[PDB]
């Protein structure tokens, strides 16, 4: 609706996969219906919505299929695989999103937009692959897989297993920003930058895909500020940022000033952890716009917009 | 730009795969860049443009890939491969379009929208698969392939080749129509309906995918009609629509009235070849809207708009 503030919301892996679930279509779709239903409440509450997501498991699978079927069908580059994954994931989200609309007697206007993200060709990440993608292997399967493929390489995800990593450079620009803004201006629920957008580079007037996978969160933060949006939510499965998890003095984070959190991020309280970039993302945005950023669970998304829970970082 | 008439254009395979081309990314990319530079002329000429395409080779490849890797990663249903092919084609296209734009120092605003298309689960298409996707096999390979894979069907196609074949029900409803309009109203070069849109059904107010590949020409006609576009433009490599070619009495359709070409279709003149559904779709547009439809080669697209060539179907 013409009156609403804009919120840029970044769905996580759990919007598609639950802890160690299998990625058949029907599984992922059901979890996407679950998230749509929570997202709809925010739109019903009158906010304008931009929806992003990650694609770790999904892009990983596409790449796996491209390699497995290589002798029988030409194998696509990683960046092409991402494009396909946005097609997959975007379709699920918009279809689920349309279905809840219709269940609530609202006519559907929501689209997924294919999204390219510009990055730096000389990013350190292009000489040192950080980002986990696909499903988990085991050391034997993993430490082997550099047997036929020395160029491929896996890494510790602590207990759950061994995962392919790849360049994860800094998002510099959302190529489609202008069109996304135009859509929200018109009260369209936009789905975009799924998996952080197709990593690309631009030199001498030409854009072309690079093999990589960008950070969802940093990308979303990037978008939210270029959009100068009102809120940024990252939605995890942790209803909450915690200092000192597993501790007598575990302090759960709520509505925090920019001061403490930005300091805690050099008590390095989030360094090693799934929540590192999630914090930086939030800080980066609040820091840049003075607007509130939120980190909370899918379950409590509206609740956190109404100030009832979630970590919400606040301007100083 | 605000005052342009709207032309809805359907790219073919030539946009991506030539004869006897192998479907690696680099090959498709360069082809798409060819189409793009042509398409840009039209935009530059002041038209508002909606670009669509087929996905036959591409969805076919994605399907082949899902079958072949079914033991290494969950196989997706055909409609999901559809979504995936949109991700891929939309990416090549809008990245290509963005590059013509920039080479010409005009800042980009082009997007690709994931598109769903409603169809009837009770269509004859389903009982009887007839739409060719993927690559051509020799007649032997098809024999063998079919033995080895009972469910699968191949048919001779284009005179030279056997191909996997799928349901191709009528398109009834471009789900994201409202948004597509909004974007062109705001002068966005819009790419959507790639491969004819993701085949879905709606029962009890729930949209879900069906396993099929819609005719892109029929789908583009529907969208052009819903949009109340000024022109429907179908692209090919076939110069023109010719009745009896390499047959002394050859009659190559140019400008022509509805009722006239109407009754040739009644007389089975386009009974074979690719042109049957192209004319049918062109007829459907002009019958409903009275606006001109156009069947011509990529190379002569601007030429056609400028009333100087190609098969131009006209209302009586």
């Amino acid at each position: 609706m013409s009156a609403g503030k804009t919120v840029v919301i970044a769905l996580g892996g759990n919007a598609m996969l639950q802890a160690k679930e299998k990625g058949d279509y029907d599984t992922q779709r059901k979890n996407v219906e679950i998230a749509a239903s929570e997202i709809y409440k925010i739109h019903k509450a009158g906010y304008k919505v931009v929806l992003t997501s990650g694609n770790g498991p999904q892009v990983g699978a596409i790449k796996l299929q491209n390699q497995a079927a290589a002798g029988v069908s030409p194998e696509m580059p990683l960046h092409v695989c991402g494009a396909m994954s946005q097609g997959f994931i975007g379709y699920m989200m918009s279809q689920a999103m349309d279905n809840v609309f219709c269940a609530n007697n609202e006519p559907a206007n929501c689209v997924t937009c294919v999204t390219q993200t510009l990055v730096d060709p000389k990013d350190q990440a292009f000489t040192n692959p950080t980002k986990p993608v696909g499903r988990f292997y085991t050391e034997q399967e993993a430490k082997d897989l550099m047997a036929a493929n020395p160029g491929k390489i896996l890494r510790e995800d602590a207990g759950r297993g061994w995962r392919v990593v790849v360049p994860s450079p800094r998002p510099l620009e959302i190529v489609e920003y202008g069109v996304i803004k135009t859509l929200i201006d018109n009260n369209v629920l936009v789905i975009c930058t799924n998996g952080g957008g197709i990593p690309c580079k631009r030199e001498n007037k030409v854009i072309s895909g690079v093999d990589a996978v960008i950070d969802k969160d940093l990308a979303t933060s990037l978008l939210a500020k270029t959009l100068n949006s009102d809120y940024l939510m990252i939605l995890t499965d942790v209803l909450n940022a915690c200092i000192n998890y597993k501790k007598p003095d575990e302090r759960k984070l709520e509505e925090i000033k920019l001061s403490e959190i930005l300091a805690l991020e050099k008590d390095g309280h989030f360094a090693a952890g799934s929540m590192g970039p999630k914090v930086r993302a939030a800080i980066e945005f609040t820091q840049a716009t003075g607007k509130m950023s939120i980190i909370t669970s899918l379950s409590t998304a509206v609740d956190a917009l109404n100030g009832k829970c979630g970590t919400r970082i606040i301007k100083d």
